[PDB]
DNA sequence: GCATATCAATTTGTTGCAT
DNA sequence: GCATATCAATTTGTTGCAT
């Protein structure tokens, strides 16, 4: 399932426009982005959290070269899934 | 920040009704389960995706007895982040 | 969140293309 | 996605309890 897809069946469920729809998920997909990245843990009851992973610096290797290197340190988005999500996956 | 401060911030940049980015927020998350649960992977660029992933059995050990026991295999939520989110948490 | 086990199994990314 | 390393820092769950 892709974003149209999910668009499609939304303003199907929600009884609104398509437009309306997608303008609504491109609002919350956003924000929930822009929530993480200023470093605020995102909840969201049933389905899950989102929040960002910090992680250092680790060695790696050049495919190419064979010659070892480091991979800097980054921040990363993280998900948590829910009890209702994970339950409807796979039911107790 | 929690689903009811999520619909207030998507209402004011959606330009909708509180009840509207709600009504659509959960209709979209509850599909999104819906479609994970029944195999299907949910792909939503800029943000990310959406899957379930099989676990195997796994040695595992009670802490209460400190009995070795056995994890029985299952099935969860997975979720991978898109370039659009890695890259607003880590800019490059 | 917190905790056993000198745990055991994930996930990713590394460069530079390619579909 | 594919092409390394007998990679490597990381997550996650055992059974429950605490907040």
């Amino acid at each position: 399932m892709n974003k149209g897809e999910l668009v499609d069946a939304v303003a199907e469920k929600a009884s609104v426009t398509k437009k309306q729809a997608d303008a609504v998920l491109t609002a919350a997909l956003e924000t929930i982005i822009e929530a993480v990245s200023s470093g605020d843990k995102v909840t969201l009851v049933g389905f899950g959290s989102f929040e960002s992973r910090e992680r250092k610096a680790r060695e790696g290797r050049n495919p190419k070269t064979n010659e070892k290197m480091e991979i800097p340190a980054t921040r990363v988005p993280a998900f948590s899934a829910g009890k209702l999500f994970r339950e409807k996956v796979a039911p107790p």
